[PDB]
């Protein structure tokens, strides 16, 4: 078990060696269900450790080897189980109040981490869809509190700093702003809009109007508008393709614990089914390469997303 | 259709807006655009992310947009329909298609236009290669791949630091982690490896361009691609998708800094089901690995004794 890095790229890698379930074990009993010892009873939300964790609070020496950079892998990966129910599909067929608790206790977890001082990162993300290898169908969303920032982040923050700098002000804002026209959706507190820059076939950032560096910087009425920026949103892409898509869910913040005002915290949400709803993999372009391919424009998803939209309200 | 640039992460968008008899394969011999008599051949794509007379780009008040300038090429790698794999063929089938691909960026190289040379594959049907008739992918592109980008800044770093090639460096020191070597280039898992059956194919002379290649380096790199692929399709029980990237300097001029290597990520964990790029991958460039590269560079090595030949 250790974090290494890649010396051309700078992208860490969680090495965390547990032994893989074979074909005829089975899957068994849901590990976020209530009423097992591990999960206790009388829950909305349950924020737990995962079985298999990539970061950990002692984690074993890290493998050296005189060329690469290793750090210990030191933090938390946990769960956080977004409603005790097994049976629903999506976070955005959850309650709007449902949502808010989750969100709620995600922010609270943070507040834990910023206060504890050492971990460098707070990453939540979602993956969802068996179609992009999500086996565990209960709702459910990950927290990596990481010694380390996220290489992709990392790269967001110093591209932000530069522009700051030199034009004084924060670009996400400027950004924020003046799109309306690949708008998808906005209420009293956030913007949730197709970005021109675009990669993936249905993708939607959710920015907050007000300069928000931090999860935590959140203010009550903002989480609440979030869970409804959330809802929506993640509505509009469960209907746009006909079949529910598969989605990832990835929040871009400042590291640990102090603000910024360079960079602007924002949801990204990479829907992966084209259009014509068959799946579209990362393949040789993307992960080999960096490139990205789009077989129609943004501003006609944002349409196309936007309508479908008009559907969730109810 | 124009190229766009992210902002927050420097990386390119290639936007472009897009009847046939069922059981028709367009790689196949005697389609309309391929003919007779052939082994292997480099065709324009039929839907190109870039071409030669590109329409204005689509401008915007905030970001930097290109003209998507380029070609974009398909490789049939043979004339055979049926075969599963590029390793399935022989090796001197394989020299044809190294040959040709080395061909076509010296033309690319000679015309002066071009920045970048990207030589791709994508293969199985789990990741989205729907034609099963084997093919390579190149893009000719007006921009350097931002993940190449990336390797070169870092590579030519490293080299005015210590006064060295980092790749020639690290492939001087793999050995547990390798999978096979011959005389002009070795295949290993890389310590930095972060796909579940990754093995990079380095030459062991220096080389940045494809086109410094000579004759017998070809052939062993034939034989190399031949080897290691099929150690990959072996590994886990059945056939692996897989993809393969040549990471190679800018076109035309060769670099000290930056040393050629093929990529080869193979998408199945040691369990046999597919890992697909998630939230960690691309949402934040994390990447887990569920098993150590030294065990895995055990598992492809073993695999592939059966493979010598
Ligand atoms: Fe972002
Ligand atoms: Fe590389
Ligand atoms: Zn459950
Ligand atoms: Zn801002
Ligand atoms: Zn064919
Ligand atoms: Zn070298």
């Amino acid at each position: 078990m250790e974090i290494r890095k890649d010396p051309f790229t700078g992208e860490y890698i969680l090495v965390s060696p547990h032994r893989l379930k074979r074909p005829w074990q089975p899957e068994g009993a849901c590990p976020f269900c209530p009423g097992a010892p591990e999960t206790g009873r009388g829950w909305d939300v349950l924020i737990l450790p995962n079985r298999y964790p990539v970061v950990t609070e002692n984690p074993p020496e890290p493998t050296a080897e005189d060329l690469y950079e290793v750090i210990p892998a030191r933090g938390s990966s946990l769960v956080v189980v977004e409603t005790p129910q097994h049976d629903v599909d999506d976070l955005s067929d959850l309650p709007l109040g449902q949502i808010k608790k989750i969100l709620t206790a995600v922010a609270e977890a943070q507040r834990k981490a910023e206060k504890e001082g050492n971990a460098a990162y707070f990453l939540f993300f979602r993956n969802k869809g068996k179609e992009i290898g999500v086996s565990l169908t209960h709702p459910h969303s990950q927290i990596y509190i990481l010694p380390v920032v996220p290489p992709r982040v990392r790269a967001e923050l110093q591209a932000s700093y530069e522009w700051y700098v030199k034009h004084g002000s924060c670009l996400h804002c400027r950004i924020v702003e003046k799109e309306e026209k690949r708008l998808v959706f906005q209420n009293r507190n956030w913007k949730a809009f197709v970005p021109f820059y675009a990669k993936w076939p249905h993708e939607v950032h959710i920015y907050p109007k007000r300069h928000r560096s931090l999860l935590t910087e959140l203010t009550d009425e903002e989480v609440a508008d979030l869970a409804e920026a959330l809802k929506i949103t993640l509505c509009a892409l469960k209907q746009v393709a006909g079949i529910p898509m598969p989605y990832i869910m990835v929040l871009h913040q400042a590291p640990l614990p102090r603000p910024t005002q360079y960079y602007h915290l924002h949801f990204e949400i990479y829907g992966m089914y084209r259009p014509d709803g068959k799946l579209k993999h990362a393949a040789g372009a993307e992960l080999g390469a960096s490139l990205f391919t789009l077989d129609t424009t943004p501003e006609e998803t944002a349409a196309r997303i936007k309508a479908a939209l008009q559907k969730c309200l109810k």
